[PDB]
């Protein structure tokens, strides 16, 4: 006797979407979530902050994403463009260089090597591919070196190196000395290339949902009603010839199939009986979350526009950030958003909270002008302290893992299927990947139920 | 109101010893253990195997270890020498070279570069030190490269490279492409140097306890009686100004202090409230267990001695092992013990159990002669599937971790103290380190109780 046909573990976008698809087909589903809320690495509030809704986790929609906007539309959400005209900034340890709209500064001495380094990175990625990077003839060597070592071998300009360092410390939440070059190159390729991932005008970042990205999971949970269990951290998964038992301490739920819709690192904390196969066990134990914090400051007006600036800034150096204008036309205040990750976040953490806020204000003054001092609201979200997530924005891998265990990112283990964005064939790391992986897992399980 | 003065988490040698020391001073202690047994990575049975007691985990005592033999003596255990005279073997993808007792084969073409590579490794280790390797001026660069890269830069002989590869895959349970060179060099230095760790006649491996190493923890548990809780996996630690609450699901225990006597990876599965400081959180998430299996075959007699062989073999190559004669004079059968780790264990795992046993017998026949076919008993212990341990023999670290978070190996966090062998100033990775770290944590907590 079963409590459900399928138990879905994790109510982020991936698990919420898989549960929704199954429920929509009349499958009996339980969606169990460790935290006191749904959303996972997406998290927002319509009213807790002055000036309008605010997002604490992932919030941007890409121009080639389709599951995400279609889901949003189906749930009744409206999008607004996130694109910010004006001159983007490239800042090198406080020395500000002004782009031409989203392009490099006029006559920048580093533009040529930057373009060549991006082409080289894309070529490494293409040699690995998204379908099966672990099977590529080039992966063993690439997976035995770090991104930092690849930069040392292929980049000479300090500006280009610092741009690549901020890219990795942000988009993988980890230092170039920590991330396998094979993993990084695969990650960028399967996100449709480097221009896709760093473009402010076209690429993976062009729109937002009015009201916050957290709505997506909340609305799904609304419809699932009592089949959602919050405060239900899974501690053990047992399998047998006729189904799967999922435990939270002594609490238990029985089903025919289960879907793990959380990062490999989340699986590593669970006990499996029988034990998982070796590649999946190693993957869960050795693919950590990156580390990332998201600092937001609100103002009466987007005063950076007085200097003809977009508010986008690649703030490179010892305390590197990515900064953007996060303001929506329907907000009553303007918002600047700063992200800091990896080794830069390690440095940020070594400062006091007061020193951090003062340092960020000084960066905003340097980049955007003195009116940055007239703050209305300041907020920091440290993803490394969020229970049952423990980091951000994505999973990364150190040397040796992708080539020796990456095939376990997607393969089911008997009656346990894997969703979560890390399992997506493309757009792993992104909400779109969460949704694609949830769709795949739901389809596979539905086929086994028929 | 408290259940105990101190809660010790983990009943391996470290936590058992810390609980014992506290209890001996009249402190009220609880020792809580996740598994259905005490011992952790030590594990033995007096009677389940034909031919005498057998050890499934760590069992050797070193010549400079003192807490371990003194504890054994205090508990009523007797030691016996483990040293095996005869010619040790150095095997390179099946080509057997016969040592002169424990020394390299007469006139070996690789002897000179081997000695130089060992001296070089010791010198790297000495540059880092055991007291505070994370503070050494040399650690950032060393921690940004792998052991494999250091070998590529400093070793040319294939024999010497393969010897170093088996050393790392066994002693850290991980590939040379996975382990930070800084971590490996520090690990060897703090184990008193490479000759200490690989010597068959003098060094870290000279004696055993008759009856099995598991006795150490079992006897301690006997005296602690009902203050030991088995099947009590800690899932959450909460701290406040007056003490610490430790949870296993909904079950809870309250004390004034707690000691975590388990690897950083064990801590990563727990929820901490308040959250741990950043360096400790990163250390727990990013310092994995190595991977290791221990295969044992019993025979009527140590027939390898018919060829003048000790039974020790460094079996190098694609499927590398360390082999030793594990026979005690009081056993009624002879025992050969094989260890396989890291990338070699990955290969081992890709074979069927039957193919593994046949392959091991073929290795024994090649190395020691045809009588290896006349088996009496065969047993494998795969440490990667042991619940709440998940690997062996030790914790390792990938690039970037020791230099950015290693200072969190030993430092208490408010009322939570860290024991476990990884916290030992010296002999981290070994039972002696477990005991030293337990002694330190017990002393610190006792001082806070007075
Ligand atoms: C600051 C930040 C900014 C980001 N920006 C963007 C952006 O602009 N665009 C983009 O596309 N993506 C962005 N992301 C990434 C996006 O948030 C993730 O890709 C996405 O949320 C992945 O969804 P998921 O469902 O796979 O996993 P998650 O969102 O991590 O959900 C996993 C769920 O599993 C739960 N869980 C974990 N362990 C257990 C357990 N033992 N038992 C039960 N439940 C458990 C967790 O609590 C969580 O709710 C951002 C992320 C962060 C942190
Ligand atoms: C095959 C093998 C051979 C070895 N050979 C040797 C040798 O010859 N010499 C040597 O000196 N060392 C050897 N060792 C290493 C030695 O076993 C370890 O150094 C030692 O056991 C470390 O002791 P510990 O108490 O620090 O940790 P462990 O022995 O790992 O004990 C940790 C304990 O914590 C428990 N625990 C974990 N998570 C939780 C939780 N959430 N709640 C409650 N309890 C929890 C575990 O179940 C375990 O009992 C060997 C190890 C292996 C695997
Ligand atoms: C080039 O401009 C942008 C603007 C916004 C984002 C959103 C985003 N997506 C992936 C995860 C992450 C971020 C932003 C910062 C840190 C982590 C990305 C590129
Ligand atoms: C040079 O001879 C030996 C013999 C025995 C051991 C015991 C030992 N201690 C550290 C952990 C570990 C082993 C042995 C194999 C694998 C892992 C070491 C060296």
């Amino acid at each position: 006797q079963t409590d459900a046909d399928v138990i879905v573990i994790g109510a982020g976008p991936s698990g919420s979407y898989a549960a929704k698809l199954l429920h929509d087909q009349g499958v009996r589903v339980k969606l169990v979530e460790a935290k006191d809320r749904v959303g996972g690495r997406t998290w927002s509030t319509k009213s807790d902050a002055p000036g309008g809704p605010i997002d604490f986790g992932g919030q941007w929609i890409g121009e080639t994403h389709v599951l995400l906007p279609e889901l949003g539309a189906e749930l009744g959400l409206e999008t607004v463009s996130s694109v910010k005209p004006g001159n983007d900034l490239f800042v090198f340890n406080g020395d500000v260089e002004v782009g031409e709209e989203d392009q490099v500064p006029s006559g920048a001495s580093w533009a040529g090597e930057l373009s060549r380094s991006f082409e080289l990175l894309d070529e490494v990625g293409t040699r690995l591919g998204w379908a099966a990077p672990w099977a590529s003839e080039h992966v063993g060597e690439l997976d035995s070196m770090t991104v930092a070592q690849w930069l040392e071998q292929n980049v000479q300009s300090s500006e280009v190196r610092l741009i690549h360092e901020v890219m990795v410390n942000i988009l993988n939440g980890a230092s170039t000395t920590e991330v396998s070059m094979a993993y990084w190159a695969y990650f960028v390729h399967q996100g449709e290339g480097i221009e896709s991932l760093i473009g402010t005008r076209s690429g993976a970042q062009v729109a937002w949902f009015i009201g916050g990205m957290g709505q997506v999971t909340e609305l799904i949970a609304d419809k699932l009603g009592d089949d959602v269990h919050l405060n239900w951290p899974v501690t053990r998964i047992e399998q047998d010839p006729t189904g799967v038992t999922v435990f939270s301490g002594e609490r238990r739920l029985r089903a025919s199939f289960a879907i793990l819709a959380a990062p490999p690192s989340a699986g590593s904390r669970m006990i499996f009986d029988p034990p998982l196969p070796p590649k999946r066990a190693q993957l869960q134990a050795r693919a950590p979350m990156g580390r990332l914090a998201k600092i937001q400051v609100r103002y009466d007006e987007p005063f950076w526009q007085e200097r003809g600036l977009s508010g986008a800034a690649f703030e490179c150096g010892d305390l590197a950030f990515w900064l953007f204008d996060g303001s929506k036309p329907t907000d009553s205040l303007a918002t600047i958003v700063g992200f800091i990750g990896g080794k830069h976040l390690d440095a940020w953490h070594a400062l006091s909270p007061n020193e951090r806020e003062k340092r960020f204000i000084e960066i905003l003054v340097n980049n955007f002008g003195d009116k940055a001092r007239d703050v209305r609201y300041v907020h920091e979200t440290d993803w490394t302290v969020q229970p049952w997530t423990g980091g951000a924005p994505v999973t990364f891998m150190p040397t040796g893992l992708l080539s020796s265990a990456g095939s376990a990112l997607r393969e089911p283990v008997d009656r346990l299927h894997f969703a979560g964005t890390e399992a997506a064939p493309m757009w792993s790391g992104y909400i779109e990947g969460a949704l694609r992986a949830g769709k795949i897992a739901a389809g596979d399980v539905l086929a086994r139920l028929a």
